[PDB]
């Protein structure tokens, strides 16, 4: 409860970029995998997925606003141990129009409890769940959309 964290500093330095790797999780080839995917997928629906992987209180926090121009096409995914679900997914309301509430527990639940995490390691279970995503996001809508996660089958 730190009047809300908003740290600058902890942003990257130059241009911006759409994973913020505060924690360490990824090497910088997994970081240039989300940035391509994360590219793509706004290319093709205008959603904007950003990843945020940290351990509070050690966040940008509120500095991301600004920085990733936070609006209702955005999902922000926390990736932070420390918190509750450790995959957290801020989902703006233009996003949460088209998925299933139900989705985001689900993806939660899949690649981000705490014996995947701990088994498969931290950059796994984030490239997995942003594949997901990416899944979902680029579906048809329907009354079965994202109803079954990536990985499920295949
Ligand atoms: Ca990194």
């Amino acid at each position: 409860r730190p009047e809300g964290v908003n740290r600058p500093n902890l942003l990257p330095k130059g241009e911006v970029t759409s994973v913020i790797d505060v924690a360490g999780f990824l090497t910088p080839s997994e970081e240039k995998r989300i940035i391509t995917e994360v590219s793509d997928l706004e290319k093709d629906t205008g959603f904007k997925l950003r990843v945020l992987a940290q351990n509070y209180p050690e966040t940008p926090g509120l500095a991301i606003r600004e920085y990733w121009g936070v609006d209702d096409n955005t999902v922000v995914f926390v990736a932070d141990p420390t918190f509750g679900d450790i995959l957290n997914f801020n989902v703006g309301a233009g996003i949460d129009l088209e998925v299933p509430r139900s989705f985001w527990g689900r993806l939660a639940g899949k690649y981000g409890n705490k014996f995947y995490w701990q088994e498969n390691g931290e950059a796994a279970s984030i490239l997995n769940a942003v594949s997901a995503i990416d899944t979902c996001l680029r579906e048809e809508p329907g009354r079965f959309k994202c109803s079954t996660v990536q990985g499920d089958f295949g």
